[PDB]
C-alpha cells in the first residue's frame, strides 16, 4: 500500500519562515518535493530469520514489567515547547496541571479505551532546518494533538524508556553518551581478530515503515507484563495513530492519508530502533556475516564483523541488501566495507583518536564539520530556540573543530556583548536545557571527561577534514583560531572567577 495518498492541498506554514540570512534553512516551499520521495508502495516478503529473530526479541520483552504514568506524570514529563492543543490549552497548561487540559487528557484517554478504531486527526508540517550548500527539501512532521500526546506518554512512557535496553542490549544506541558510543564501537571492533564494518542507512525510513511493522511492534510491547488498561490504550493507540490516519495543514485543511511511520509519536524512536534492529539482525543471518556486532540509533546502523576477505565481503554486503530490501527498507546509498574504523559514519558521525596529556590514545566522536559551522553561523544572525552551536559543543567538545572554532567564536561573541552570564536555551538529548555558558566546562568534564581539555596530537585525516571544511566555507584558518583564542582565553582570566574557569579550561589548547 501508498505510504501516503494526498488531496492536493499545500503543506503550508504556521509562521513566517526564512529560507536564507551559501547556509540555507528548508521551508514549506520545498514540501511538495518531499512528499514526491517519501511516496510509494512499499513491497515487503519475511522469511524464517525475521520471524527467528521477532521470537527472541518477545522472549526478552516477556520480562520486562511496565507501568502506566498517570495523567499527572505524563503533563509533568510534556515539553514546555511542544504545539499547543487545538482545544484551548497549551503546553505550559499540561505542566502546570491545569483543570482545562486534565480533564481534557482523561477524556481523550476514555476514548482511547472505548473506541479502538477510529483514526486519529494529525497534523503535518514541514521542518524548518539549517544546511549548507543540490539543495534538500524540507522533511515532514506528522503529530497529534498534544492531549493525545499525552495520553502516549500515560501509555507508553515507561514502556518506551525501559523495553528497547532490554530487547537490543549493547545494541541500543540511545543509551550511550559519545564516549560510550565510541567505548562500544572500539571495544567491539578490536575483538575481532580481521575487524570489517559497515554503516547502512534506509532511503526514507518512515515511509518503508509498514503496518504490519507497526503491529510487530505493538505485540512485542504486549509481550510487556501490562496492566489490562494500559493493554487496551496500546492498541488503540496502535490502530489509531500508529498504523495510520488522516492529515490535515496548519490551515486546517485535509492533505491526505498516512500509512506509515508519524515521525511526531512517543513511539517514533523506539519503534524506528526496534524496527530497524529486527530487519538488520535477520539480514546479518541471511548474508552469513560472522560475529556480527550491531549499534542501532533509528535507521542508522553500523555492523562489525569478521571479514571473509574483500570479494566475499563485498557480496555478503550486497545479499545483506537484498534481505534488508526484501524487508522493506533498501538504502540511500548501498553500504561499503570498511577496514578502517575511523571511515565508518552513523549518525553523521565517525570514531577518531587523539592523545590525552599523558601520551595515551583517547577515543572521541568526532564528525564532518559543515553543517555544525554552518547552524552555528546562522545563528549569529538570527537566533533560535535550539542554539544548535552550543549543543555541538557540549555533544563535540573534545573534537578540534568545536575547540579552536566554536568555542573561540562564541565566547569572542559572549565577551563583546558582555551575554556571558546569560542562559541560553538549547536542545540536548530529546530535552530542553537553560544553559549558563559559565556552566560548560563542568558540564563538559561530567560529559567527557577532563581529558576533553587536554587531547593534542589528532589524526591527519580529521585535522584536514577541519582545514577542507574551513576553506570551502571561507572561514579563517586553524591558525587565525589559535591566534583570537589566546585573545579569548586572557579576557575571561582577566574577568576572574568563573570566566577565569572558562578560560582555563576551554582555552588550555591556545596557550604556548
Ligand atoms: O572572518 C571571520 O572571522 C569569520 C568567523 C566566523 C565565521 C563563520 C562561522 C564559523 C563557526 C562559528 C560561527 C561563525 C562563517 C561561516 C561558517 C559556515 C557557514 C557560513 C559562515 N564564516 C564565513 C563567512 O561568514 N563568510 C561571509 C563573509 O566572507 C566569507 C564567508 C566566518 C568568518
Ligand atoms: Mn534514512
Ligand atoms: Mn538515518
Amino acid at each position: 500500500s501508498m505510504s501516503y495518498t494526498w488531496t492536493g492541498a499545500l503543506i503550508t506554514p504556521c509562521a513566517a519562515e526564512e529560507s536564507k540570512l551559501m547556509v540555507y534553512a528548508t521551508t514549506s516551499r520545498s514540501a511538495g518535493l518531499r512528499q514526491k520521495k517519501v511516496t510509494f508502495d512499499r513491497l515487503q516478503v519475511l522469511d524464517d530469520h525475521y520471524r527467528d529473530v521477532l521470537k527472541e526479541m518477545k522472549a526478552k520483552a516477556s520480562t520486562v514489567k511496565a507501568k502506566l504514568l498517570s495523567v499527572e506524570e505524563a503533563c509533568k514529563l510534556t515539553p514546555p515547547h511542544s504545539a499547543k492543543s487545538k482545544f484551548g490549552y497549551g503546553a505550559k497548561d499540561v505542566r502546570n496541571l491545569s483543570s482545562k487540559a486534565v480533564n481534557h487528557i482523561h477524556s481523550v484517554w476514555k476514548d482511547l479505551l472505548e473506541d479502538t478504531v477510529t483514526p486519529i486527526d494529525t497534523t503535518i508540517m514541514a521542518k524548518n532546518e539549517v544546511f549548507c550548500v543540490g539543495r534538500k527539501p524540507a522533511r515532514l512532521i506528522v503529530f497529534p494533538d498534544l492531549g493525545v500526546r499525552v495520553c502516549e506518554k500515560m501509555a507508553l512512557y515507561d514502556v518506551v524508556s525501559t523495553l528497547p535496553q532490554v530487547v537490543m542490549g549493547s545494541s541500543y544506541g540511545f543509551q550511550y553518551s559519545p564516549g560510550q558510543r565510541v567505548e562500544f564501537l572500539v571495544n567491539t571492533w578490536k575483538s575481532k581478530k580481521n575487524p570489517m564494518g559497515f554503516s547502512y542507512d534506509t532511503r526514507c525510513f518512515d515511509s518503508t515503515v509498514t503496518e504490519n511493522d507497526i503491529r510487530v511492534e505493538e505485540s512485542i510491547y504486549q509481550c510487556c507484563d501490562l496492566a489490562p488498561e494500559a493493554r487496551q490504550a496500546i492498541k488503540s493507540l496502535t490502530e489509531r495513530l500508529y498504523i495510520g490516519g488522516p492529515l490535515t495543514n496548519s490551515k486546517g485543511q485535509n492533505c491526505g492519508y498516512r500509512r506509515c511511520r508519524a515521525s511526531g509519536v512517543l513511539t517514533t524512536s523506539c519503534g524506528n530502533t526496534l524496527t530497524c534492529y529486527l530487519k538488520a539482525s535477520a539480514a546479518c543471518r541471511a548474508a552469513k556475516l560472522q560475529d556480527c556486532t550491531m549499534l542501532v540509533n533509528g535507521d542508522d546502523l553500523v555492523v562489525i564483523c569478521e571479514s571473509a576477505g574483500t570479494q566475499e565481503d563485498a557480496a555478503s554486503l550486497r545479499v545483506f541488501t537484498e534481505a534488508m530490501t526484501r524487508y522493506s527498507a533498501p538504502p540511500g546509498d548501498p553500504p561499503q566495507p570498511e577496514y578502517d574504523l575511523e571511515l565508518i559514519t552513523s549518525c553523521s558521525s565517525n570514531v577518531s583518536v587523539a592523545h590525552d596529556a599523558s601520551g595515551k590514545r583517547v577515543y572521541y566522536l568526532t564528525r564532518d564539520p559543515t553543517t555544525p559551522l554552518a547552524r552555528a553561523a546562522w545563528e549569529t544572525a538570527r537566533h533560535t530556540p535550539v542554539n544548535s552551536w552550543l549543543g555541538n559543543i557540549i555533544m563535540y567538545a573534545p573534537t578540534l573543530w568545536a575547540r579552536m572554532i566554536l568555542m573561540t567564536h562564541f565566547f569572542s561573541i559572549l565577551l563583546a556583548q558582555e551575554q556571558l552570564e546569560k542562559a541560553l536555551d538549547c536542545q540536548i538529548y530529546g530535552a530542553c536545557y537553560s544553559i549558563e555558558p559559565l556552566d560548560l566546562p563542568q558540564i563538559i568534564e561530567r560529559l567527557h571527561g577532563l581529558s576533553a581539555f587536554s587531547l593534542h596530537s589528532y589524526s591527519p585525516g580529521e585535522i584536514n577534514r577541519v582545514a577542507s571544511c574551513l576553506r570551502k566555507l571561507g572561514v579563517p584558518p586553524l591558525r587565525v583560531w589559535r591566534h583570537r583564542a589566546r585573545s579569548v582565553r586572557a579576557r575571561l582570566l582577566s574577568q576572574g572567577g568563573r570566566a577565569a574557569t572558562c578560560g582555563k579550561y576551554l582555552f588550555n589548547w591556545a596557550v604556548k
